[PDB]
């Protein structure tokens, strides 16, 4: 049982490290889509 | 005191459904500002 | 290895709910980029 536990929460953390992840990936495409917002609006101005 | 941790890991495990959820969403809608910057500036140039 | 547990899950909690507010800020910063997309399309069009 104890094992068992150990291995849910390996799977738990490993899972989290993927979210981890996939929100690192998030933050740079928004950072290159808010770059790209202000170049558009200089344009425009 | 299983029960416990087995209920744990359980409301754990939701939460960590309901935040892949909401990363999907926020993907999703990225990907629509993305494709609005490409048409904004492919006007704009 | 109750208590140890007890500490592991208090700390995957911990990181769900960093987590979480990371979710919550790339949310509010995506908001304003959907706004400023919607004002410079309004201009070009």
């Amino acid at each position: 049982r104890m094992k068992q536990i150990e291995d849910k929460i390996e799977e738990i953390e490993s899972k989290q490290k993927k979210i981890e992840n996939e929100i690192a990936r998030i933050k740079k495409l928004l950072q290159l889509t808010v770059w790209g917002i202000k170049q558009l609006q200089a344009r425009i101005l």
